[PDB]
């Protein structure tokens, strides 16, 4: 599942970040995915503005996918995306297809956006320990970008007026 | 699974046409997926021109799957789209994740990019038989675009220089 | 009311097609403005993103209002789109101008978009088994966009919360 | 009709303003929907350019219009622009729809377009004489639309070659 | 002149519409020939309009021939695109190149465009009939093209002033 | 404090309308820094969409601000605006910075555009009494901008569902 | 030299109109001139951002210079902007064609725009007494523009350092 | 009138070039202005087709004149465009002010760009046999602008129809 | 076919570049359609890229065509470019309708391509021996695009790895 | 002043990362006062040139103003950033408003830039020490246009000529 | 070759940082040459997909070349990037100026690409150690675009199909 | 250093004008390493207007380089453009490392650009006299933008203040 590469990181980090990569794949290409699952069925007052912040967090989340598999490749590895991989590897809680108003699809993504932002802030240190800088800022990318959305979502439920 | 719509198309209409726009969205969902898994690991001569055009098939795709999910919405229906849905309901074999060469992923692509391209144009009549024009319509938009996808793939192997 | 033309189009076709084309003008022509009028006087919670939503689904009909009228005229018509005619040959309920309240807007237009989204759909159909395939088309164009409007407001009200 | 604002505008001043807002809305929608009538219809030498002429002259339109019946509600008013309202209150003499000669849309918009531009100019002093500038203001913008456009129109009379 | 496709339209269909598409692509290829060879030499006091308009038909006129010519392709079959094929193929009178008045161009490009206009929306009813829709559909956006155009030129002399 | 110009507005009216200038600054500087203390901390149902309205008003306040600020500067005068001059200068009420609910920042922010938007309404008068028609048209500007913000905010309290 | 227009502002209005308006087009048209002269010419420490600088000054003349010479004929008049009027009818000093300096354009420039800007700021007034708000505005647009860029040119000689 | 420069063309050249470029400055002027005043002027059928084209040209105008004058800066010279230079040194017959019919402004123009048109043709040659290669492309970009321009305004009188 | 132009190009001059111009006009609209006839129907494993680039040329190809016909019709002439003559004057061999392979469309695409290269480029020289420098410099562009575009074709078989 | 989030930073790191990001954000919005105050205010030889740059800075502020104020609230805090905040919090000299040439507001902008530039770089230490990754990655965005801003500061006082 | 600044860096790691971004100035500055070199004479079935590519490359580079040399600017030194000091401080294997085929260029530019990929991640360390966060994160951003050149150079002949 | 091409002109005339564009190309990117030279080390009162105007410089010195090195191979030579290159047959002086201050830059940057402008200039007569039209007007291109750079150099020390 390699290829040889002149990038000279060393081989055990090769190692050890190929995997923490696609570990990060799986997560965040399933969240892309339960992203959309939210946007298309979510009904109530707050509809429209939810429904379209929605598609921000999935085109942010698809540059971050991208950056995240092809770090993979850059490093000798295999980025492994497909839904077989993904429905194995993601550790996030499948995503209710039975429900419907903004506030119960709030409530879900906030489960699995905490998750995944917190996933990928800690590969940011494991990528660091690891000696892998690039691979470090681009969970850094990633996590910002993660914890601003988990922020907009939580934003909604945090007061109630 | 259903919510009240003024939207007249006859109610068994309904029915059948959320059934079929969710057998659809679970393969075009499944493609995007394999499209990017391609784009990631290819290997070989062709490499930049054949990553970049499959970029552009993932772009196409990603608008027809919005518009067919939002289509079974509209007509009062849910839209099923999440990893677990798509891995259960998507009839595309499973991407191989152990090859590299552009040719193997040509090979690859043309086989689920066929069978896409030929369920969505099945399933223009079967909408138009049912009596949906819209989502005829739809399915009309997705399957010009595979069909010129498929074709682009093709053209790649149709002559051998 | 009509001009020579090389488009052969049989004349009966026309002149029925010239007629459908007419009314559906004057219905959009009215969803136009009542689109407008809610979008002025709407207050509430909701405010800033139902204000901003009703005027993209304006932007949309004011397309389709011309296409709908320039294809009349193409196939050797008038196309009448003045408030005189307007008043009349709508056939939706005139608009209160005494509400304010989102909700109260959203039921409203819920109304009026149900009411041309039903007959632009059947419309599609009285041009297909009329022999006029572009007028057809022009009508499912229309309607995907009132199918896909209806739904941003209905979704709006379709759960409370 | 009315909801209270913290604008401090005068009690007397936002009604007189509304009152006079609405008269000015009723005769630009009246004029937009009259322009479009035009540009449909029109036929002979001149057709394109005269054709986009006139779209340009709706888009004008479009935005005075959003301006002064948003003005109306803004200082605590209701804002009137339904097809029922907009027949009863526009005193522009009903648009014939039986002329398609380009000469003969010339004229026939001249007179409307000449008696709005007079309604809007001398609405810019009766809104300075209320003591509301920022009515008269909008008013001057939508008046120097009117009359380069009323320009346009009569340029094309003005001389015969 | 075949080569072997996924697509799964049945051979007959294929054979059929390859025909169709060939000949629907030697009609707009010369008529995008014609349409230059008007906005060049046209001359008279509507020149520079007429010159305009005419470069918008081309570049519409452009977009239909390579989805006409490429569908052909993609169901498995050549595109004939060649000066040679075209004057063999096109069935449009030549048109005269000693010609210069607006008026003169305007009819015999009425003439042209009056048969290409006549022959596509024919061909959405051959393509349809076959079981071919995206054929079908691409026909009909060529023809919707076509119809207006055929109107922005008909208008011009549909009335005298 | 002043520097010499060619500009020929009399020297009291520059003296005075620098003074003028410089009041307006110190107000619309504050609601600019107030605008973005509420865009960050609120929460609540509303959240994104109060968020982004928030914006749009901080970018045309900005606008504004630079132009009264240079128009001091154009008539001979030093534009104030350090956050000391400002603290000093602004008759704005503090901003809490203990309040999150999106209807608590929706009044809070009621209360001081209102104030600001009656300050410049006030301003276009006092210049115009003044003879200075280019600071009271700036005023106006910022005026049509204000009472429109003013009334995006109030409309969302003026009804409650 | 005047053409009829139903536009209503009273004919000895429209008569002391057209002669504001040309009197301030053949100042702007020279200064105009003016500007470009300079923007070739100069030369010193200070040359390229001089240099683009006027080049903004000339864009923005260029739009007013049309505004003023529209607005005349708008009213029924002739607009006079032949070189031959322009060196009669402009009241600034001959340009020196014997200067190179950065600070010699400056002072040069600072006369000429003073002369304008005082000019453009005095007309709105006399608009303004005739009734012609319309007018007047024109003026206040064109007199924002000249006193900014007299500032923008004052501003480098106010201070040595 | 002359500045250093390192430009090593010989300096009998660059006497000879900087008088032909000034020539030629002070026609392109000239025409820039008559083109305005037949943009504002013009009356008939025709109107805003020529109104629109006549902005085209200035336009066009615009950029040779920068480049023409920038050309004699740079190799040494002095740029003379001022009002009081450009009707003394232009040989254009004064542009009539009391013409309106647009086809009296069609030949008025005819005539003027002519002259230019064939003074700057000229020029090319003149500059060649100078050998000063850059001058000669400068006027060759030009003539072609004002051949073309010339072609414009002859196509519509060089037919009647 | 001609007309007259104050153009001062002398006579004979214009007989002998209007010939050359339509022989050159010829030869690009007809390898414009080879251009694309290689786009739609060429395969092998460079598709994507070579199909891409081809479409780079037809638009060089199409401003050329346009800017070489409307030369000739500036200087009085008429341009030709109708199939029926374009299939008579242009000398290239006809293209093969039977090939596909990437490989046999370069070749047979770089027969053609020097063709017109090595023609349009002798052009510019009878052009200038003429003394016709616009038309000269006209073929100089279109040479330059057509000797980069020789290039782009004959580098991709000038080594074969 | 704290919020409930699913962010898994520690409880303190959060508090710790809330106070300096509060600290770094008193400092740059006072920052971006005191650059417009410099901007409307500065005379002399490279003004326009100074004047621009200093917009360039005030852009740049502005957007690391919100990313540092909202990574303050995604983390569970309060950003403050009013004006009664922000001069009790900032250390920054108050900025005089009694200077006016280039070269004092360039030393005086030195001073405080110096100031800012110096705390956001520390800042970046301060975050990684506190295990915060994404906040110190954004005061190290903050940072790298801090210390080029400062450089363009003082590369204009660096040498003197 | 040091100036004063008031950025506070240590003198220690001003001076270590200084050259350590000039040693990576020399590498991406030679690279960049490289890179053109390569684009310009490559020759084979692939060149239009490489050649391009390339491109993208050097747009990227400069990209970086500026940021390191502006880095090392902002903090008191001087940045060293003349084709004489290139030559002597870059350690890359001069390139070939005799080869064509594709494949050695991309053998060749690997070998590059590589030696600077490594040198840059290595020099993130020596900042980061060195205490420059800044510089760090500099050359991480220059890391991660050359990680990915070299990636999409070497995935071209990581398979040979 | 040769490969076989289609292009016909002379054997000998691709030979010297292979050499001499060689011989502009190591000029032209030894120029643009000088110019980004001056671009990061300068400073002194003029930098800002003066670092950003070498910027553009820059941009027009790389499509020039590219136009000539790409003309070298499309008439069947190699670009010779690497660094090792560039040093040996550029006649550029080396240029300073030790200066900064802006008039230093400007000296130093008017004897280099003044060296290539001059060798560029003298070069269009060289390729026009070989017979090669394309590369002369390639020459002609650049040295126009030489000569306008020289000029933006030289006018900022023609005159002292
Ligand atoms: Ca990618
Ligand atoms: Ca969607
Ligand atoms: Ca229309
Ligand atoms: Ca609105
Ligand atoms: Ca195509
Ligand atoms: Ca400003
Ligand atoms: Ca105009
Ligand atoms: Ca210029
Ligand atoms: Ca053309
Ligand atoms: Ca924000
Ligand atoms: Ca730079
Ligand atoms: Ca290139």
């Amino acid at each position: 599942s390699m290829h040889a590469t002149r990038n000279d990181l060393p081989s055990n980090t090769k190692t050890t970040m190929i995997a923490l990569l696609n570990e990060n794949l799986a997560a965040t290409i399933d969240l892309a995915l339960i992203t959309k699952q939210a946007h298309w069925n979510l009904k109530g007052p707050q509809f429209i503005a939810v429904h379209e912040m929605l598609d921000g967090f999935r085109a942010e989340l698809d540059d971050h996918v991208d950056t995240i598999a092809e770090r993979a490749v850059q490093i000798g590895g295999t980025a492994y995306g497909t839904t077989q991989v993904v429905v194995k590897e993601s550790r996030l809680k499948p995503y209710p297809t039975d429900i419907y108003a903004v506030h119960d699809h709030l409530v879900a993504l906030i489960e699995r956006y905490g998750d995944v932002a917190n996933l990928v802030r800690k590969s940011i240190k494991d990528a660091d320990d690891a000696g892998d800088d690039d691979t470090a800022d681009i969970f850094t990318a990633a996590s910002r970008s993660l914890d601003k959305a988990l922020w907009f979502l939580e934003a909604h439920v945090q007061e109630s007026n």
